[PDB]
């Protein structure tokens, strides 16, 4: 896999949340892959560029407060 990057969201409940949040990144460019997971509270992205602070950004923008769990374990 390219790159995993994580988040920890606290306000994410719901599938639509959850699709609006996969959209609301995916947009960006670098994200190949998006696994948003509301309600366990994270959000996922496989990213083979740099997008981070870019995604940090789209969520915060959209109503949201993600914050940067590493990259990957
Ligand atoms: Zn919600």
């Amino acid at each position: 896999s390219g790159t995993r990057y994580s988040w920890k969201v606290s306000g994410m409940d719901c599938a639509a949340c959850a699709r609006k949040v996969e959209n609301a990144v995916r947009q960006l460019a670098g994200v190949n892959q998006v696994q948003v997971l509301f309600a366990t509270e994270k959000l996922v992205v496989d990213a083979d560029n740099d997008i981070r602070a870019q995604v940090e950004s789209a969520l915060q923008k959209a109503g949201y407060s993600l914050r940067d769990e590493q990259a990957a374990e």
